């Protein structure tokens, strides 16, 4: 609204704890250069050559962009995280609040001798936020583009396409679809302007954030026996024998409750290299899920204990685990000290080791003659009495992903991390409006391709508003809390841990889960 | 408050019926003894030798003491139990109140020529009600040291101790909890003092009180036949033959609903010799489900039906019914006279037969010169639109138990019976106070571990509010009741069955489901 | 707020003296290039090298940069200081008030002919004060880039950094920090905003600005005679004998109070060539004080007299008296005659000659055979009774320094000089947002590092309120004041003393101390 002079707005950031709830706040700098030179194209890769039949797929191309905000470590700095994982127990998200500001739109001149950079006063950015969620939402897939870790980094907007039905060979059939954006009403921005934005989430569970301190197999009081009497076998006449479950056995009591379900996951040592087999092969040792006459990889699947206490050190799940880079680059085959490699262990009460295949089960009728025989079962699904614990949320997973829309859904969490939401944020789409190279005199009735180049920057705002749970446990020694163990670090090399490196790169040193804090089944 | 003299309370012990809800109330008397001598011992026991490694514990044990009131028989009398399962067809407990009282302590002195015993005037008990949940809660496991059934007896409260976390072997850990019960307010009770203590139970689903008179697999209308066409095979030709279900054959109908999940479970003959195979072992053949490294017992597991109507008589599931004693007793291995042995007639119209497995799937993809084959499953797991019971509340088995606290569970129901609750009645724990021997005179900084031989007792009474579900069936013909047939009874010997026997014991002849009344699907 | 055109504030200079208080007012223009193309370096220096073992440091750098306003001579010109101290006996600071304003940023574009450099309307600057003292506060070290003497020169505001602990050989640690500063809310001013502060100082003690015309030795009436008696040694017996301390010995006098404490320091003679010895080495014979296994210099420390009337002149300590220049410049090792060394004779009355070395005391106990002994203390302490005069505060040196944060501390004052202060003023950082440059058409989600070369520049005000004592003293005779002496200057080559010289630098002549008045013990 105001003149060129005035400013937009002002940097906020900060984080304010003022009781069961908290409020961060942050502001990054972005840029947003022109895609497809204002194109709509199609793009589709047919399963002939390459990779194979299944990675085939079809869709359309934008020339809009957006902002991908979803991460944890966005809204948090190592050091508030800390805070937060060691004192509280459960957080949920409550509303946020959203605002861009200072636009400002410049345009290359190349000479071919040299590019020069010249501010335009006059030209617009157009953004819209979705409300009923008519485009397809592509967040929630854990791609990059996301907001850096460290504020004063400047990050470029990712392009907006999106994938519809195929048919066969990576071809489009009658369901598909086609969603022109410049249909959506939107508001265009010219320096001096503000777009404001608000939204409260939907009610959810607390994500619980205690490690925990018992089993299911020890539920009981070890020091008495049971009432309930039970089999110990058949006397040699064919006659039944009983047993009572006593202190001297505990594996024996007849139980209320059952671990979760599972599905057999092939188990790969990453610190040992003398565990694991010569050269075995990743796409063929995964389990998958087949659709539509295809078959793509299910990972990391429902979570399992990637470890249980006393197992050989470096034990873990193949691509059971998260896996994440110290800092954002593009590698595409990173080496294995720029990972940070999840673990769980705080869920090995419920949650079975993923590998293990301990479960047993009698596969005969037995009568004279016959002996009772028994078996392992690779796979065994839920059953009613079964209790599990989701998977943990880190510091670098993503905050929230959106529950399809369909008849039906078991227990919806998603299998990445963090919280399932029928009406997510809306997905916040920007472009800067194409200004038109000089046309021929002459009326051609054609539409017009030549264009100015140019780009857009500015700032962004983003204020989340937080619940946490604050708790009293009375055990009496000390619980484990996250601490910083490093020896030392020489700054001619990597710097501090979780601060910038010689370089200029910022590094985030070791993955962070929130289950600390002991409490009891 | 009340001086020496005058008395703390008064019994009571009634039921009255008074509506749609029933009060029960009743007072039985207790006995202390000082455990441990008011000392924590860590305890533990490691899988080197004996039962094996799937046996290993550790934890900590307390002098406190508790107690543990959940049972049926406990609130009900077997003439009271039989007025309520044959007219109401469902039942849930409201709320609770608790009081104990004419606490009085005694002091024993050895003279090693006799012992005596002397009322101590002044001395307390300590005892307090946790309300939130901080300790750990070990009822629900299904515990001896339950109230006696029969109100006359005197019973010995049980010792409090629990299981942590453990590493390899046995071992304490990081996760590892300690909790100190003196760190929780109390309440000092002294001769002329009473505690009284208030609850209100959550809202919980009445239990299913009513047999089935109908199956699934007939649902249908036996005189008409489907507008469904289903494929009959095909023609030798490979066209497709159609063939609609009529009257003639039942089994062909197309149908809405499912019947209950499964994991076979073996079988076993109680009564009759000559069908059990000779010398099986109990232990090898049972199913059961690992977790952290170690395996245990799944018993009973989700229920299924003992035998269905025609089967051999005797017919039973191997470890998958709950059995009882005639009378609380210590023997390890009973006799199998003594024993009360369930069975589950009166779910087989929707559960299928433990054992059965006859359910059937396709294994391969047919086509030109090979022909579809089939299988059958050994174990079939929950699926949309399927439907099943619940296990029985007999009137010796548990009322409650504590569903744990977990990210998910499915269904919660224990299974072993009774209503699953998020916040169970609390655990109340009591202690007598320590009173120290003669010091010696010069001081000394150690802690005074000689102590004065004592142990308390008293009354306790409990008063439940329950809830009842009165019904109306139009059915024409009576229905199957509960009724006492056994034909003669040898004072000398035995008593009256459900009667105290010669010698004095209570003994508890047969035992008592709650699902006599036929009520349609 | 205001548009291009209109101008946000104008120029104010001046000084009006209301009463007990004074009010002075001045502006200057600034100029801030882009630090470190917008990057955190960790810098070190390890011991291996050059200086030494005990040079080594770790610590970071930063794109802000800040105003550091603390010296006398920017808020005074040399004729107000001179009506201050001839008059005034006392000052000290009130509150104060700081705008920035009439901000424009310049963008450079080299074409590698020559140099472009076009104003850019549409760009902002981030400034912020930090009040809850978070940040390492680096003023009070005595850096440069103070603003300078005289108003019409233009000053480039110097860059932020810090040193943090450091392990051996200058590598960081556990307890090492790290403050990202973006983390902080700051107000973006863009051409047509202004950036107003606000401050009030907490209370202080008047500096005492009188020299001293008594001394401590002589507080007595020099006619009269003590009714004290003192020892006066020994007879040839052994008997005590007595004297009384007339007006004829004055030194004998039993006396209330002591002088101040002292450590040694060596002295040097500036201007008298042949008094120093020959090739002595400044590092070696400087008094330090060790810390965390390495030792600094300790300069000036504690105040001592420089030379007390009748010594020889051009007597000095080394190192323990304050340094400036004629003018500021970059130097390393200037010449003798470009620097205003001061001294201290004023204090001469309470405080002991440096290096007297005096003191002396008694190291043996007498008995018969043993005479008594005494010798010299070359460091004497603090003890009860002792009174002493704090350093000058000059016109070139700092106004205030910021009292450590600590358990405790001994009369805190700067060794320096001023005013310990519990808050200072809070340190104000500036810096210019970065512009990127043209991204890559297709997406990159690494971290843009291309920016456009550009600086910023503007006016900043300061106003100072402070708060004097004007005083009434009764001696005869005329008090000694600060003058000019100069004989003449030649305008073609020194100009005026304090005074723009020929090629336009300006130059201050002579060091300038508070007290010349002269006030009675």
């Amino acid at each position: 609204a105001e003149g060129v002079g005035n400013s937009s707005g002002d940097w906020h950031c900060d984080t304010k704890w003022m009781g069961d709830h908290v409020i961060t706040k942050s502001t990054r700098t972005w840029v947003l250069p022109t895609y497809g030179n204002h194109l709509y194209g199609p793009i589709n890769f047919d399963g002939t050559t390459g990779s194979g039949a299944n990675a085939a797929y079809a869709g359309y191309k934008t020339p809009w962009g957006y902002f991908d905000f979803n991460r944890f470590h966005c809204h948090f700095s190592p050091r508030d995280w800390q805070r937060l994982i060691n004192n509280h127990t459960g957080i949920r998200p409550k509303g946020l609040k959203i605002k861009v500001f200072n636009v400002q739109v410049k345009e290359v001149t190349t000479q071919d001798s040299t590019k020069t950079i010249a501010n335009n006063l006059t030209s617009t950015v157009q953004i819209f936020a979705d409300e009923n969620y008519d485009l397809p939402y592509v967040l929630g897939s854990a791609t990059q583009g996301t907001f850096p870790p460290f504020p004063n980094d400047v990050f470029m907007l990712p392009q907006y396409a999106y994938c519809t039905l195929q048919g066969n060979s990576g071809k489009f059939v009658d369901r598909s679809a086609f969603y022109c954006l410049e249909y959506f009403p939107s508001q265009m921005l010219r320096t001096g302007n503000n777009f404001e934005f608000q939204f409260k989430f939907e009610e959810v569970p607390f994500h619980s954030g205690w490690a925990q301190s018992q089993s299911l197999d020890r539920l009981m009081n070890p020091l008495l026996d049971q009432y309930l009497i039970g089999d110990y076998g058949t006397d040699a006449s064919g006659n039944l024998i009983y047993h009572r479950a006593g202190p001297n056995d505990l594996n024996e009591f007849y139980k209320n409750w059952a671990p979760a379900p599972y599905e057999c996951i092939q188990n790969i040592n990453s610190s040992d290299n003398t565990k694991n087999a010569n050269s075995i092969n990743g796409s063929n040792s995964t389990n998958k899920w087949g659709l539509q006459g295809r078959q793509a990889w299910d990972a990391p699947g429902f979570v399992q204990a990637s470890t249980y206490e006393g197992a050989a050190a470096g034990q873990s799940l193949l691509n059971g685990v998260l896996t994440f880079d110290k800092s954002s680059a593009t590698t595409s085959s990173p080496a294995a000290t720029a990972v940070n490699r999840t673990i769980e262990d705080e869920i090995q009460g419920t949650n079975n080791f993923g590998n293990a295949r301990n479960n047993i089960v009698a596969i005969n009728q037995q009568t004279k003659g016959t002996n009772p025989t028994t078996g392992s079962t690779s796979q065994f699904e839920t059953m009613p009495g079964m209790v599990w614990s989701n998977r943990d949320i880190y510091l670098q997973g993503p905050i929230w992903a959106k529950i399809p829309n369909t008849d039906g859904h078991f227990h919806p969490s998603p299998r990445m991390g963090g919280f399932g939401l029928k009406h997510p944020p809306p997905m916040i789409l920007i472009k800067n409006t194409p200004v038109p190279a000089d046309p021929p005199t002459t009326f051609n009735p054609m539409p017009q391709t030549s264009f100015i180049t140019e780009y857009s920057t500015g700032q962004v705002t983003v204020e989340m508003l937080w619940e946490v749970q604050k708790e009293s446990s009375k055990r009496w020694n000390p619980e484990v809390q996250f601490t910083s163990n490093f020896g030392t670090s020489d700054p001619a090399v990597d710097g501090i841990p979780f601060g910038i490196n010689n370089l200029g790169t910022y590094v985030e040193s070791r993955p962070i889960g929130t289950r600390y804090i002991s409490k009891h089944l």
